[PDB]
């Protein structure tokens, strides 16, 4: 996250971070035992670290689970990131409290104008590379349609919104990748990509969950 602030332990109970030996995307959990993610942030060996802020030390409230099965999107296009989402179901479930909750899919889009919370442990520079140790929060807005199709020509699908700030500055980075989008208690999006970071006229752009709400629930249900 760049140009944002500390959250604070555990305000984000539902942010999720990939481990494969090191931090290397964000996550949402959404029940007891699935997570959503980017479909990008796709790799075997992935150990789900919840109830985390400090990444690189056990404070406490963590839990370490590991994946049982990751269900990337089956129409998911690496060239376009089209369909950028992924599922995945734990080994074990995990034990909910205040320190580890699940976050609610919406039952309706969100309109340009909405604010979300985004979070992640992605870079923090806009030039440069900075990892920090604790969770970071940034508040952006969802962005017009026409403002995220000038910015971005010809590669931008109905599964994708824009959310952010043209004059640069703040935005969600590598790192940051598959993490939730939330506004108004609900998951509307998934940290997808963008060009650079925080770069004026190049907002970050994510995955529209309100698309994929009978998909998930269907998956989930037969798996
Ligand atoms: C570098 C490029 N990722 C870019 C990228 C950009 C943003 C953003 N500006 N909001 C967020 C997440 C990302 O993963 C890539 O993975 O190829
Ligand atoms: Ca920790
Ligand atoms: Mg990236």
């Amino acid at each position: 996250i760049v140009g944002g602030y500390t959250c604070g332990a555990n305000t984000v109970p539902y942010q999720v971070s990939l481990n494969s030996g090191y931090h290397f995307c964000g996550g949402s959990l959404i029940n007891s035992q699935w997570v959503v993610s980017a479909a990008h942030c796709y790799k075997s060996g992935i150990q789900v670290r919840l109830g985390e802020d400090n990444i690189n030390v056990v404070e406490g409230n963590e839990q370490f689970i590991s994946a049982s099965k990751s269900i990337v999107h089956p129409s998911y296009n690496s060239n376009t990131l089209n369909n950028d989402i992924m599922l995945i179901k734990l080994k074990s479930a995990a034990s909910l409290n205040s320190r580890v909750a699940s976050i609610s899919l919406p039952t309706s889009c969100a309109s340009a104008g909405t604010q979300c919370l985004i979070s992640g442990w992605g870079n923090t520079k806009s030039s440069g590379t900075s990892y920090p140790d604790v969770l970071k929060c940034l508040k952006a807005p969802i962005l017009s349609d026409s403002s995220c199709k000038s910015a971005y020509p010809g590669q931008i699908t109905s599964n994708m919104f824009c959310a952010g700030y043209l004059e640069g500055g703040k935005d969600s980075c590598q790192g940051d990748s598959g993490g939730p989008v939330v506004c108004s208690g609900k998951l509307q999006g998934i940290v997808s990509w963008g060009s650079g970071c925080a770069q004026k006229n190049k907002p970050g752009v994510y995955t529209k969950v309100c698309n994929y709400v009978s998909w998930i629930k269907q998956t989930i249900a037969s798996n």
